[PDB]
């Protein structure tokens, strides 16, 4: 069963701005997603100190970057805390409302899109390079879910019967036709070195 939801109007507006604004420095999307993965890993690590059983779903804390030219996808995988159904449907978007308002005010005052992460809404920068984003996620004590959106004001959530992932999040970027440079090994390596060189978890760049 696939459920369809409307984004909050403010989030739809943010996504439209990201898609419509002329802005060449698109590569910053990767730093934003890696940053989110790092935060998710920090969270499960912290929680595990008081409840060690939270790592029964996997002790390894890391990030994988997986390009696939045949599917035209770049996947950012982490073994962090994951997300609940409520996270996906309501709670992350609700929190994102304040950051969105502040971000759009800052842009009018002279800020640029690269600063999106300073407002806590960096996830949506995925739409700089992706025509569709699929998020597969598994949180302890909740089921595995697939969230998906091609923007246009709506997203879907379903229980995922695909390959079980243990715990964490996979952000699958279905790249725009003119953004296939982000499938190239040399390009991803360059971006990770430029913007994500001090992340406190292993980042493995898979090759094709
Ligand atoms: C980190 C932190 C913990 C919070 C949950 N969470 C966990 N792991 C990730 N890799 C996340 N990326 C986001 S941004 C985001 C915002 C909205 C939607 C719908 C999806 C995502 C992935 N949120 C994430």
């Amino acid at each position: 069963e696939v459920e369809t939801f409307a984004f909050q109007a403010e989030i739809a507006q943010l996504m439209s701005l990201i898609i419509n604004t002329f802005y060449s420095n698109k590569e910053i999307f990767l730093r934003e997603l890696i940053s989110n993965s790092s935060d998710a890993l920090d969270k499960i690590r912290y929680e595990s100190l008081t409840d060690p059983s939270k790592l029964d779903s996997g002790k390894e804390l890391h990030i994988n970057l997986i390009p696939n030219k045949q599917d035209r996808t770049l996947t950012i995988v982490d073994t962090g805390i994951g997300m609940t159904k409520a996270d996906l449907i309501n709670n992350l978007g609700t929190i994102a409302k304040s950051g969105t308002k502040a971000f759009m005010e800052a842009l009018q005052a002279g800020a640029d899109i690269s600063m999106i992460g300073q407002f806590g809404v960096g996830f949506y920068s995925a739409y700089l390079v992706a025509e569709k984003v699929t998020v597969i996620t598994k949180h302890n004590d909740d089921e595995q879910y697939a969230w998906e959106s091609s923007a246009g004001g709506s997203f879907t959530v379903r229980t995922d019967t695909g390959e079980p992932m243990g715990r964490g999040t996979k952000v699958i970027l279905h790249l725009k036709e003119d953004q296939t440079e982000y499938l190239e090994e040399r390009r991803i390596k360059e971006i990770v070195k430029k913007h994500s060189q001090f992340i406190g978890y292993p980042i493995t760049l898979f090759v094709e």
